[PDB]
């Protein structure tokens, strides 16, 4: 594989799994639980879902990632994070992701 297992490394990012609800290009709006939003839920204004999942919902910020085109809303995905602003809802600054799928898991 080019993808070494990462498992070993010197620079132990914090990875936390969860769904893009909302996307913008700078940030990211994500569910940290397992509960995915219902329809309505991804047909509400964001401010109405941050204040719904408030107990669970975190902001990423993209703005280190110049390539959140890969990156897709009404998915799952698994974050790399270290630096975070815990205001309620708290936001976490990720200069790197990995995408998942529904379909399958162990993404290629």
């Amino acid at each position: 594989m080019n993808k070494n297992e990462q498992n070993g490394d010197e620079t132990k990012m914090q990875s936390l799994v969860g769904y893009v609800v909302l996307k913008d290009n700078e940030r990211a709006i994500l569910i940290t639980d397992t509960k995915a939003p219902g329809k309505e839920d991804y047909n509400l204004s964001e401010g109405q879902l941050m204040n719904k999942f408030k107990n669970n919902i975190v902001i990423v910020g993209l703005s280190e990632i110049d390539n959140t085109d890969d990156l897709k809303r009404g998915e799952k995905i698994k974050v790399w994070f270290h630096t975070r602003k815990e205001s309620n809802p708290p936001s976490a600054t990720i200069q790197k992701y990995e995408l998942l799928l529904e379909h399958h898991h162990h993404h290629h």
